[PDB]
DNA sequence: CAAGGCACATGACAACGGTGTTCAGTGCCGCGTTGCCCGATAC
DNA sequence: GTATCGGGCAACGCGGCACTGAACACCGTTGTCATGTGCCTTG
């Protein structure tokens, strides 16, 4: 995840941190993450490296129940929609056209001249469900 | 408009305040229209009030960008997602089973359990563009 | 340290957190170790507490070399100076009414109205020079 | 005071200036002091300077309340410790074998093989009073 | 002139500033004056707010030879061109329709999809030469 | 290319790289290129000799947005404004008498004594587009 | 004597990291008060 | 004796004041990258 900015090592640290990790952690876990690790940057630098890499469509956010944002680098570039747990906090791409044509469907017979969609799917995993 | 606690004028006049606004208004600003209206009931009343007729499916609820949550009862009780305008407010009731079907055969692919859609579509008014 | 206003479980948990352990230790590693222990206290509440314990004499606080400054409950509630150790952070009782008469000597001397005394002893343990 | 670079005007110009002043100023304020007197000197190189100074020892670094270091320069090459008005600004330089003694006692009785001490004391002088 | 961000005491401060001015300031000089007339805001901030404003577009944005940026905020909303004097500082507004034609022409002559025209004038001010 | 220092391969040399270039590079750019052709001139060296060259006038300069400045021989001697491309660069010459005529004008009816005016536009190049 | 040419230095802008304001929502003890039930009492 | 009604009393309600916490804004200090001196050397 290349950052726009000037090339430094805390930008390099946190996108090799995003790298590593493929689940939904908010910026103050990453920031816990980092700091346990040893990189050790600051926390206003995560909140900005993110934010400048959300604007830049690197990695994909997604807002929870409670109000917190949540930061993932998602392995394809191609627009999906994301299946999360709650209790382990996996997520895996998933796309259907059908939702899609849905979407414009009802654009056009309200009459909007363009949206966006936002379609999150929560789940409990069937492992979580066994103990 | 029965509510979990015992009846009051407080929380009728509230509920009729929901009844009569068909617009998403945050607790505040609901608070501040009630004011206005003349009954002057306190404001952690109202909040408390309006989290328990969500919890009671009464009321559905959407968290904004900025982060509060706005309020308006739906006239139908089957579940529906609704359409809403940045500029307008204005919310329609729209429901669709492809969505619902989607949503099952992921399920159904990945092995979760149970899941819960949140689809909510954000557009462009039709008569905001004409001025 | 009881704080001045409406006791609370977010300040309960701060004041227990300071009399558990001995060694200076900043609002930022505080409200760390508070987190992993199980307690789930705001950053911004920490820094208000200790800043409300500091103002009312019930804590020490510290600069250290880099600038950001430390905190720590110590026994003795009377005038007292504070022998640290970097590399370990324990913190030793050590009082001295001749730096005191210096001090009176010299605000007299140089004819000074009122005199406050910033004096720090930083050293390293015999037992952290053994390798 | 020599600087351990080759020798250049931007050196010579801000040597000339802590020479004509007597008063703890910080890095960012006798930026402002050459720039009004017509060296034209960037800030980064003030800074720079001045931390080469104060690893030199020709000069006296000290901290105020808020956190920023200010710097003087001090003719007595003899260590010394300073008594500081903070409504003024203006130092003037001490010396009492009794901290010392007490330093050396302490290090002798607690095991510590090294100490630094660092001993400031801060007061109004008699000019503010008079109004 | 308002800024993207919430508003606070400094993005006023600088607004005020550059309203009274009505000659081009770097970021440097403008933030020595708004320090000389009390408001003390930080070089940083003024940095930042000062980009902010001429994103949104309402300060004009003007490099010097020596590659240093100055910023005015000129009352006409209306895209125009400027003549300054390096001697005072001065700007008058003044605009061309025969550059713009000329403008188009070459882009359409040479095909280039879309072009920008960076015109700037640098006169010598009619006082200057009168002593 | 006669250069107002005394003759040495070194100008010659220089002057012969910028024959045969017909595209803005920057001094360390002409400087890498020309350690790449094996006659290894020192860099400070190059600067002497471009500035000199930008003095008598034989070739001509303009600042990126960054802040470098690139040296180019153009093939007319006489006064012209010159297009290039962001990513391609080339540069075709363009005068215009109309732009010339506004300078004069403005100039004599704010009564400006004497101007010196910069013409540059910025636009996307013909065949960028097609890929 | 002057140009060549290193090593190290410079200065406007971008980037960093400990602390501090915002502003929508939560916690708690002071009250009122609905609601029931027994006491009195009219019949 | 049977009867409705009033009052005591509890167990819930309201509700203003102080507190909270994730996100955004801050000021002093350090870093990046293209260009500029001090000083030694050779034509
Ligand atoms: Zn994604
Ligand atoms: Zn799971
Ligand atoms: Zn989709
Ligand atoms: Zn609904
Ligand atoms: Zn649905
Ligand atoms: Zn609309
Ligand atoms: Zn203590
Ligand atoms: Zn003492
Ligand atoms: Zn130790
Ligand atoms: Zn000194
Ligand atoms: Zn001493
Ligand atoms: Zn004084
Ligand atoms: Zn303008
Ligand atoms: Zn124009
Ligand atoms: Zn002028
Ligand atoms: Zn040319
Ligand atoms: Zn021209
Ligand atoms: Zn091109």
């Amino acid at each position: 995840p290349p950052v726009k900015g000037r090339a430094t090592r805390q930008r390099a640290a946190v996108s090799a941190a995003l790298q590593e990790v493929e689940e939904f952690r908010s910026a103050q876990e990453l920031h816990d993450m980092l700091k346990h690790k040893g990189d050790a940057v600051g926390l206003t630098t995560v909140y900005r490296t993110l934010q400048s890499l959300a604007d830049a469509g690197e990695v994909d956010v997604l807002r929870t129940a409670e109000g917190e944002s949540v930061y993932r680098r998602c392995s394809t570039g191609d627009h999906h929609h994301h299946l999360v747990c709650r209790a382990c906090g996996k997520a895996v791409e998933v796309e259907g056209p059908a939702v899609e044509k849905w979407a414009e469907a009802i654009a056009a017979e309200h009459g909007y001249v363009n949206v966006a969609h936002t379609v999150e799917i929560f789940g409990t995993c069937a492992d979580c469900a066994g103990a």
